[PDB]
């Protein structure tokens, strides 16, 4: 029922809802996250990566509706939701209200008898182009078939049948599990991505829809199955990996999970080494392990302890084929839970020399077990904004002037960095392959990003109405209950000098937007109004009128 307009990548754009045979768009302050992620579901478009405000996708025309969608968040259409028309507002269409959903991928097979065969197309940067070969595995075949409704994958052949194409190849590397029903649901890699050999294309063949696609595995009774394929109630099914890293803070990081007799459980540390870890890294498509950590490192397991005492030589494609003592009846506790960080693990910092600053310093990368700076060339405002998004501060930033300094100290991993439209983490935006090199200031990157707190309307950029960024746009905080004790945490946060005043009521005018906090009930030492108690993320029953302000001193 719902549609989305004037999106450049699919599953974006404006909000437009029908009643009877008028179409509608919806206010910024009338749409929660809740409300988009109902709309994404209903859509068939994945989950909810930014809800837009400010008629980023361009004003509608006509109606706009007067109803606030409180969508509890798991309703299966916008129609089952609670509708509640609020007093009449002073939105426009400059407010209409936009959302971009996961699944953005734009990918198809060209050039055999269906498109249930053919070789593999992917559209980036207004740019169709191949995958290479060895970036593409059994896994992300059987969700692409299923995804393009042509029954199951039968094979990936590597000779290019169809084809190699007149174009371009695209080094992205999806990492599906094999249970996703769509490509835009499979994690995915394209910052730092190897070149192939030209023409060393993928191509798939389905078996079109004469076979109905397999669903996921459900048994963990047996010994886990080291295939993809696994037999369960007379009917083939696609093996749910059963073995998941936690508390990683990625993909190729953290605490080693296993799925055993329906429980996840933990792995004991005692004889946890390289070997292990190793393992580990090559089954989940990780890399090479950097580290095998005991001693709980990533935290403790909520769950049994099934495996101990595992000694793989290293050989095994899968943990199961290693010796071990079995499931379950161990003499350890959680204390010495496993983890692994892989040589595909990536993170990524800011770094100021002398501190004091929160969003700004020199950007860098870790991976294959070291950090290095990233090469400042052809980078973007829209990718420092994706920088800027992923470090925890708002969707903006700006890059200071190169250093005259040309003689090389520090190590560079990445340069070359062009994100699309789409993802809110570096990590699948194109650049140059990793290349571990010497740099110079001259060639390295430093940011400054706009904070995801400040203070518009006012004489100074310490005194006005209270912003907060989140989940994509710009929004307030009510007035209930918002003393000086929180505007004391405002300042503090945004580096401004003493609190002067905790205003209500719209003092520096009304903002636009959704309304992410109401009933903040700061203690009034907190560093960020992030660490305060308050109604999070866009439950409230304000409106703009009861908008809070802060003043506070310079210096
Ligand atoms: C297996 O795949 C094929 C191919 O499907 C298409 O390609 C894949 C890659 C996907 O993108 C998929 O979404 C595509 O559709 C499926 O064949 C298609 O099947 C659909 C559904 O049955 C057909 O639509 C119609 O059935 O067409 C009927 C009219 O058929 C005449 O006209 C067609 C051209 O328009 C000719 O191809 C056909 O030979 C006839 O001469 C029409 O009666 C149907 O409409 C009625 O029912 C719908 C609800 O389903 C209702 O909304 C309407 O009001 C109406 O009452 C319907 O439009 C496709 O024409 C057909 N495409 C091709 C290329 O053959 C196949 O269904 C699928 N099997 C399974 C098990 O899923
Ligand atoms: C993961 O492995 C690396 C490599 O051994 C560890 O890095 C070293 O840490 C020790 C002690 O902290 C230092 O003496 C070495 O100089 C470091 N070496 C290198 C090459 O970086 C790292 O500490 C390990 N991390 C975890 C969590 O186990
Ligand atoms: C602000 O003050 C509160 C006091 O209520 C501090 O809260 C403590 O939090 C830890 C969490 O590990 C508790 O175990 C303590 O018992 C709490 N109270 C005290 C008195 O320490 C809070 O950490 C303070 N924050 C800042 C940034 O100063
Ligand atoms: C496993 O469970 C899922 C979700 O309940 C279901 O859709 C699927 O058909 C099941 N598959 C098998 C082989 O039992
Ligand atoms: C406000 O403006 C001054 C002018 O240079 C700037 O230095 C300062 O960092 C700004 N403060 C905030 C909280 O934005």
């Amino acid at each position: 029922s719902p549609r989305l307009v004037g999106g450049d990548i699919p599953c974006s754009g404006r909000v437009e809802v029908q009643h009877g045979d008028t179409w509608g768009t919806v206010c910024d302050s009338d749409f929660s996250l809740e409300a988009a992620s109902v709309l994404c579901r209903e859509l068939q478009c994945g989950t909810v990566v930014s809800l837009l405000g400010g008629a980023h996708f361009g004003e509608g025309s006509g109606q706009i509706w007067a109803e606030e969608f409180q969508c509890e968040g798991h309703e299966s259409h916008l129609s089952l939701c609670p509708v509640a028309p609020r007093p009449d507002g002073t939105c426009s269409h400059s407010r209409d209200v936009g959302v971009v959903c996961s699944r953005y991928t734009q990918i198809r097979l060209v050039n055999g008898k269906t498109p249930c065969e053919g070789r593999v197309e992917l559209n980036i940067l207004g740019s169709w182009g191949s995958l290479c070969n060895s970036h593409w595995d059994m896994e992300d075949a059987h969700v692409l078939c299923q995804q393009l409704k042509c029954g199951v994958a039968l094979s990936i052949p590597g000779g290019a049948p169809f084809g190699k194409g007149s174009e371009q190849v695209w080094r992205h590397m999806f990492h599906c599990t094999g249970t996703e029903k769509h490509m835009g649901d499979c994690s995915v890699t394209a910052l730092g991505a190897s070149l192939c050999s030209s023409g060393q294309v993928a191509s798939v063949i389905c078996s079109g829809n004469q076979s109905q696609t397999l669903s996921p595995c459900n048994s963990s009774s047996s010994d886990p199955s080291s295939s993809i394929i696994s037999e369960e109630n007379g009917v083939a099914c696609i093996g749910s990996g059963q073995l998941r890293l936690v508390d990683g803070g990625g993909r190729c990081a953290g605490r080693v999970e296993v799925y055993h007799e329906g429980s996840w459980g933990t792995i004991c540390d005692d004889s946890w080494d390289l070997n292990d870890a190793h393992v580990v890294c090559k089954q989940l498509s990780c890399g090479w392990a950097i580290n095998a950590t005991g001693s709980a490192h990533f935290g403790e397991g909520t769950g049994p302890i099934w495996l101990d005492e595992i000694n793989c030589n290293g050989k095994e494609s899968h943990i199961w084929q290693c010796h071990s003592h079995g499931w379950g009846r161990h003499n350890c506790r959680h204390k010495e839970d496993a983890g692994v960080i892989c040589s595909e693990f990536m993170s990524l910092r800011l770094i100021s020399e002398n501190s004091r600053e929160t969003c700004a310093g020199r950007l860098e990368v870790f991976y294959n077990g070291a950090w290095g700076s990233v090469g400042r060339n052809s980078m973007s405002p829209a990718t420092v904004g994706v920088v800027c998004r992923q470090l925890g501060c708002a969707d903006r930033g700006d890059i200071s002037p190169a250093s005259s300094d040309k003689t090389v100290s520090r190590h560079m991993w990445v340069d070359n960095v062009q994100c699309p439209k789409g993802p809110d983490t570096l990590w699948q935006c194109p650049s140059s392959p990793w290349k571990k090199r010497l740099a110079s200031p001259s060639e390295e990157t430093w940011i400054t990003c706009a904070n995801k707190i400040r203070l518009q309307e006012g004489n100074t950029n310490c005194s006005g109405r209270v912003e907060i960024w989140y989940g994509g746009s710009w929004g307030t905080v009510c007035d209930d209950s918002w003393d000086l004790e929180d505007a004391q945490v405002v300042c503090r946060q945004l580096g401004c000098g003493s609190a002067l005043e905790a205003g209500k009521e719209a003092a520096f005018g009304q903002g636009t937007g959704p309304i992410w906090l109401n009933e903040v009930k700061c203690k009034g030492n907190e560093t960020s109004l992030w660490d305060c108690p308050a109604r999070s993320w866009g439950h409230s029953d304000c409106g703009h009128k009861e908008d809070a302000a802060v003043t506070c001193s310079t210096r």
